[PDB]
């Protein structure tokens, strides 16, 4: 189900800019992957909530978000590659990233993705 009400501005943009003619799961995933890759301005900084299910703990890491992760798990979720430069590179779910002082378009694209998930939409 949906945890937020429809936002028609986001719906229009998703329809016309992102999903476009996509019909099946792979096409819907691909649309989002290319949109995010095109619209997020890399690199940017974010707080990553890196969770450990086994120990019930959370490490909130401050990282550079370098780009989309290579598209191996594209069908399931949107992943980005992040680095802590204190170099260790990781794969993180975009939905676990809180961007820090980014430009308007990057913030918008992240919000669109968060909105899609909140609505309960899936590829
Ligand atoms: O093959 C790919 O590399 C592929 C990548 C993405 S992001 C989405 C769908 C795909 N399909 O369907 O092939
Ligand atoms: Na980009």
């Amino acid at each position: 189900m949906a945890s937020v009400e429809r936002d028609e501005t986001r719906e229009h943009r998703i329809e016309t800019e992102i999903i476009v003619d996509a019909e099946d799961k792979e096409e819907r995933a691909m649309g989002w992957y290319y949109y995010l890759d095109d619209t997020l301005e890399f690199p940017f900084m974010g707080k990553w909530k890196k969770k450990s299910r086994k120990t019930s703990t959370i490490e909130e890491k401050t990282v550079e978000v370098l780009g989309m992760a290579p598209d191996d798990e594209c069908l399931k979720d949107m992943y980005v590659e992040v680095a802590d430069i204190g170099d260790d590179v990781y794969t993180a779910k975009l939905s676990d990233i809180e961007a820090i002082d980014v430009d308007d378009d990057t913030q918008e694209a992240i919000a669109d993705w968060l909105y899609w998930l909140a609505r309960g939409y899936k590829f």
